């Protein structure tokens, strides 16, 4: 008997997603199939709506026991937000793996099959299980917590340089690596299951000659947070600092992050806002609408940074 | 005899610019050295009108035949942007070698002292002319066109993954690996001699649930250009395209970027605004305000940005 | 009530071991510091011999009640060997950190200070225990079994390009993001407290136009395995094919690693010798020789490449 | 009128030579194709005598006018010799691509046929033309000075972390960004037009207990010369420095290179042999032998290594 894996498809260039059955006989061999169409948009246009839904879905396959796994196929663009949104939303130590293309289906080498295939293997695999949110692409198998797209338009793109793979998938076979250290899935605090509708949170990037009318905007829609994508370690300007600021009296929850693409932003008391540890400006504002649905407390949301 | 250099202090925590050159001995035997405080900001607060001071003042140096090269001392926080506006704007081949440091001068291991002498010594050097703006840290040489900050509190953080370092100094001896295939310097078309204030560009963020609003503020301040840190390839949600094309209508110039990291944004009829090519949000934002100052036709700066 | 650390100095430009102590007056707020020398030689000269004296005498300090945590000062040259010798030989929880400098101490900006400062930092936290053995350089915390010397001369030269670091130290704090996930440690098999003697391993580079002729030295020397560091995924030429089997029908175990730095070597029924997993020509040398202590079965050695 | 592109096949997964042309009909919009069969082999086995009949048959084609550009197929296992060797003896300007796959051309998402097209695409650029020879994988285009196999079974293996990559090609579009600052193909003063057989050259390992015998082995056999893959930035142990004085003393020239992966190796007046400067051990023992075929001055070689 073969484990029983579900494919949730949200959209993108990886497919209908009842033709990749057909397309890639292979993955006969590794498990029973069973395909649903839980959205059909770009990742671009990816919202915290259809996340919740996403979320819920997932939530309640894994509780079924005819269900081993879950392989999600979603686009590449905002690759670095859902499968991180997934990984605090998840009560089950069941695989839930994200799966993408960088290439289209009929392209030369398209990287969709081979990508799909690794995928379903992982979610099929029973030692995947407990290790969060996997992310699968071009053989490599990254943690949601730290994988993000690094490049434009290459097959390679998903990389993670200060904390690489959790395993990879060489030669029909997976080697895992090393284990996510941060709280996750089953030991998260954070549940959405009962959440209608998540808390606004915008992003503002760092810059020589930054307006400080940007923040005004933010102020003026009543964003519930903010987090800021600052030059080097979460610096501000004199303009930016003066915009957090009048945020904060407002009661907006602001999180200084990074434009430089990985490290660590430390805590600094000369400085307004909270820090996002090393987590980039799309994952701090995934973290941040979550912890907004628990607590307005600085010094709490301040600790879900430095352990999620 | 010895090489004149003169270093432009602008402020930075590797530096006063008369402490400098008391700290490290070893500079005595690279150079003939002076010195000048152009500015004494951290580079966070770096602006346009500063850049444009110390163009013309580098420039006026380099056009004298009693200096050699030229070593600007600078922070890390904006080292994207500041390399580049000079590799635009410097009318010479003498090198214009930026330096800056990770670590306060007074911490344990400050790099300062070393990337100070690196640089001083890659200035001095003859084979470092016709190369472009330089940028020196760590034992690097890397090109203002493709050097960024990688990472937010390393010492290695200035990387360019796509096209690697110009060259690097090991064991006290320079050693060249490749050239900067773009339009740099000398022949480069943009002259900010005699401008006195350059054209506004904001730099909106793209991301899940990204607001329109955000071009909306832009648009009420009358910026004459955008550059979008898009998802992926540059690719627009709803929000976002629609955010763009209002503000084409308006004659703003927007040019699409990514938040990648790295990449080509690839030409594409299906969407809006221009394309950065594998220039970054930050400095595509200074070479649209460059280009800006030439024409306001979309042809021409799309050349531009497949050139520079 | 602060912990207690041993320093254990084997040799390096990082180091006598009282002179660096005093050096760095900043580690008096880290740990109570003891200085012992177990070897004065550059890691280029490190022996198997020295490392049976230094496994033991850790093994000796960690088990004592009044030692919390062990540095051991050494060269970078072998310190892709050293960290992972012990990473199979300590028998406790307590944290080996291993720490060098790519400066010499007279040097400009020398790193060795703040290297020794987060290795202390390191081995003083009871939150580094059971991670196994960790190296520390360059604000880095890499594991015994990934991390590696990958650029000849630079200061961020300890990489491990798909499993990265374990943790980071900035601004004065410890983050810890990943785990090893092979045996190590504690649940090692590996016991060299009574051998006095290893066995012989050689490592063989594999290359167009490699001889045969280093196999035959190999066996007639009476090596009691051999690493071959072979072209792509540990591919054999004919010349090697023939020099690997002769090696085996003399009773030496072969092992397939790569030379390329990194990648799975996957298993082979169509070539001789085992297959080294992940493991570099370095490690899998280190691993082959404890393995060789304990039995000579191919399936057994087979799975420690595997699992370690 | 389409350009003139002949495919020289030596072997490799990737492909009968006129089977691969049929299996990507996209190659038609590219240029005017003919196939030879040079060779027939796995690249693990390709040798010094078969480069001398690949280089002599691509210099006597590209003097030809009906003949634009020369497309090699090839193994990636020995990737890192054969580009670099005739980036030394090819006379021409004309480009010079080689390609490879890292899958079989039957596995499922197989990179062959969208390497093949980047590759014939590069060598029908007129603008290709004077920048060495080239290699293409993974939409890189790398320089045969730089690009190694940095990883045993991934796709994206193909990297040079200090250098970069010459260009990429995204969305049918080539982008040339840097130029090898190195002496290469036309201006290179090796020749091996009249060669019938190249000097012997083998390569040797260092690490901790390395064995003297080991160049015993190779003066025994008479060599002409030696690299040595040392530990850091190619020190030697006791074991080390005996070996290569011995054969220093027979009339043998030993380099010294790295087993890191990258960097510089720089002089050292108490170490003996030559410095590899920031050539791999691969790409070393190629410019040795070559050199060997006009000198054996050590001074001559030196300059050798840090001019190719
Ligand atoms: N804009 C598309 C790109 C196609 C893809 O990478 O999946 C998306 O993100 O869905
Ligand atoms: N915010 C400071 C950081 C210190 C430095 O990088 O020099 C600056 O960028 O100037
Ligand atoms: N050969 C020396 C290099 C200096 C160092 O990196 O410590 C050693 O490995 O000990
Ligand atoms: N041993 C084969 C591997 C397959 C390939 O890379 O083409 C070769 O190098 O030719």
């Amino acid at each position: 008997n073969l484990p029983n894996i579900v494919i949730l498809a949200t959209g993108g260039t990886i497919a209908g997603v009842e033709t990749l059955i057909q397309a890639v006989p292979e993955l006969k061999t590794l498990a029973n199939i069973k395909g649903e169409q839980v959205a059909s948009i770009g990742s671009e246009n990816m919202t915290s709506d259809v996340l919740l839904t996403l979320s819920k879905r997932v939530n309640e396959l894994l509780a079924r026991s005819d269900v081993d796994g879950v392989v999600i196929t979603h686009g590449t663009d905002t690759l670095d937000e859902s499968p991180y949104f997934l990984n605090l939303t998840v009560k089950s130590d069941k695989p839930v793996v994200f799966v993408a293309a960088m290439r289209p289906a009929t392209a030369i080498s398209a990287d969709g099959p081979m990508n799909l295939y690794g995928a379903v293997k992982v979610a099929a695999d029973k030692n995947s299980r407990g290790r969060g949110v996997l992310v699968v692409l071009n053989d490599r198998i990254g943690s949601a917590r730290f994988i993000s797209k690094t490049n434009a338009s290459t097959l390679d793109t998903f990389k993670a340089p200060e904390e690489g793979y959790l395993g990879v998938i060489i030669g029909d076979k997976i080697y895992y690596q090393t284990r996510l250290d941060k709280v996750h899935t089953t030991r998260s605090v954070f549940d959405v299951t009962n959440v209608d509708k998540l808390p606004a949170v915008d992003i503002i990037y760092g810059y020589q000659d930054d307006p400080e009318y940007m923040y005004d905007a933010s102020i003026k829609h009543g964003v519930k947070g903010i987090v800021y994508a600052g030059m080097g370690a979460g610096s501000v300007s004199k303009r930016g600092d003066a915009g957090i600021r009048k945020a904060e009296s407002k009661g907006i929850v602001v999180v200084r992050s990074s434009r430089t693409g990985s490290g660590i932003v430390p805590p600094d008391a000369g400085q307004p806002g909270l820090v996002a540890d090393s987590l980039s400006p799309a994952k701090s504002r995934i973290l941040l609408m979550l912890a907004l649905t628990k607590t307005t407390n600085p010094a709490v949301i301040q600790d879900y940074f430095h352990a999620y």
